[PDB]
């Protein structure tokens, strides 16, 4: 669409996804509704989310780019900063978001993320607690929801 800057900023947000893609991620509008995106994040290489492939929605409102969206993991996760809803504790979309940010910067934000859980967020106390205390068995167990998110 076309009627708001939300609705422009969000089309070319998916022009430079189309064009430029940053490292395994992908993102579109939705059919009927610019406003919610589905999205395709590939767990970063060198990580046990490698060879992951992760859906998420990404929901946005007239107010973007000033308010970020809300994202939610669709795949299965485990990790400690993704509660079981899926919905993701990430600092640029709770405290420092920037209306510089795009839909390819959040994404490679919540990419980079699944390397590097941020500890003071603790979603998944599971997974916080075998990622502080367990690698191996967190990775057994990252290892599991990689090989699901195979299917939709």
């Amino acid at each position: 669409h076309m009627s708001t800057p939300a609705r422009r900023r969000l089309m070319r947000d998916f022009k430079r996804l189309q064009e430029d893609p940053p490292a395994g991620v992908s993102g579109a509008p939705s059919e009927n509704n610019i406003m919610v995106w589905n999205a395709v994040i590939f767990g970063p290489e060198g990580t046990p989310f490698e060879d992951g492939t992760f859906k998420l929605t990404i929901e946005f409102t007239e107010e973007y780019p000033n308010k970020p969206p809300t994202v939610r993991f669709v795949s299965k996760m485990f990790h400690p900063n993704v509660y079981a809803d899926g919905s993701i504790c990430l600092d640029i979309l709770q405290n420092r978001w920037s209306p510089t940010y795009d839909v390819s910067s959040i994404l490679t934000s919540i990419q980079s993320l699944l390397d590097e859980p941020n500890p003071n967020s603790p979603a998944n106390s599971q997974a916080a607690q075998l990622y502080q205390e367990n690698k191996r068995e967190y990775e057994k167990r990252v290892s599991a929801i990689v090989e699901q998110s195979w299917r939709d």
